[PDB]
C-alpha cells in the first residue's frame, strides 16, 4: 500500500546532497543553487497510476508511473534513463539505469517524516520532508 506516501512534503533537513549531485555529474553551478533551494514532492494517485512532481524556484519535474512497470525518465539534470518503482519492506524504492550506471532514490516514513535516500556509486545522501497540511 502506497498511501501513506501520499501528499505534499516540504523539504526541513539534507545531508551530502552535494556529494550524490557531484558523483552524478552536475556541474557546480548548478550545485550551488541546489544546495539552499526549498523543493517540495507531491505524491498523488489515481488507480494504479502515480504522479510524483517536485517544485522549487529552480528545476520542476513531474513523472507518472505504475508500481513495478519500467517507464522513461529524463532527470532533473538531464539524465535520460530507465525507471522501476516498488514497494520494498514498506519502503517506496526507485531505481535508475543509464549507460550501465545505476542510482536509487529510497521513501520511507519514520515517525510521520519522509526520508529520501539517495545513492550513486558511493555517496548516501539523506534528504528529510515533513507534510504539508
Ligand atoms: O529532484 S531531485 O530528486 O532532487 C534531483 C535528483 C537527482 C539529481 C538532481 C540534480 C540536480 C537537482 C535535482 N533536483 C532539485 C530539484 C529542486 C531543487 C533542488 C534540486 C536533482
Amino acid at each position: 500500500m502506497v498511501d501513506a506516501f501520499l501528499g505534499t512534503w516540504k523539504l526541513v533537513d539534507s545531508k551530502n546532497f552535494d556529494d550524490y549531485m557531484k558523483s552524478l555529474g552536475v556541474g557546480f553551478a548548478t550545485r550551488q543553487v541546489a544546495s539552499m533551494t526549498k523543493p517540495t514532492t507531491i505524491i498523488e494517485k489515481n488507480g494504479d497510476i502515480l504522479t510524483l512532481k517536485t517544485h522549487s524556484t529552480f528545476k520542476n519535474t513531474e513523472i507518472s508511473f505504475k508500481l513495478g512497470v519500467e517507464f522513461d525518465e529524463t532527470t532533473a539534470d538531464d539524465r535520460k534513463v530507465k525507471s522501476i518503482v516498488t514497494l520494498d519492506g514498506g519502503k517506496l524504492v526507485h531505481l535508475q539505469k543509464w549507460d550501465g550506471q545505476e542510482t536509487t532514490l529510497v521513501r520511507e516514513l519514520i515517525d510521520g517524516k519522509l526520508i529520501l535516500t539517495l545513492t550513486h556509486g558511493t555517496a548516501v545522501c539523506t534528504r528529510t520532508y515533513e507534510k504539508e497540511a
